[PDB]
DNA sequence: ATTCTGCATGGAT
DNA sequence: TATCCATGCAGAA
């Protein structure tokens, strides 16, 4: 059958996202809009392939923030290093239709 | 000291 | 006023 890659959204890494803590923050709008919906704080494990085949597995989860939710992927440090990534570079998420498989990529900062 | 948690804050807009 | 995510910041180990 016929296949296509739908871009979902991107995230320009912050220091907090890029450093040692291992959590990459997702803006709520984007999280709820493009990832599986989730009803509990401690969310689900989420598998994302990269261009060169490799599956990564993060916990996709959130906490109560104000009267809403703040969202994150936990356990990302391996992947960031593997991709030689820093604050200011950018990660792009993307979906493959039909079937809705999640994949990812990144690019270096503008300089 | 250190890393991990689980939020809460407040700066930026 | 409001929103909200980058970073603070305390337990707990
Ligand atoms: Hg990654």
């Amino acid at each position: 059958l016929n296949l296509n890659i739908v871009p979902l959204f991107e995230k320009t890494l912050s220091a907090s996202d890029a450093g040692r803590i291992g959590r990459l923050v997702l803006p709520k709008a984007c999280a709820e809009a493009y990832f599986p919906p989730i009803s509990q704080s401690e969310g689900i494990p989420l598998k994302i392939q990269d261009v060169r085949g490799r599956e990564w597995t993060f916990q996709f989860r959130y906490w109560p923030n104000n009267n809403s939710r703040m969202y994150v992927l936990e356990g990302v440090t391996p992947c960031i290093q593997s991709m030689m990534l820093q604050a200011g570079d950018t990660v792009t998420f993307s979906r493959v239709d039909p079937g809705g498989k999640l994949i990812m990529g990144s690019r270096k900062a503008a300089n």
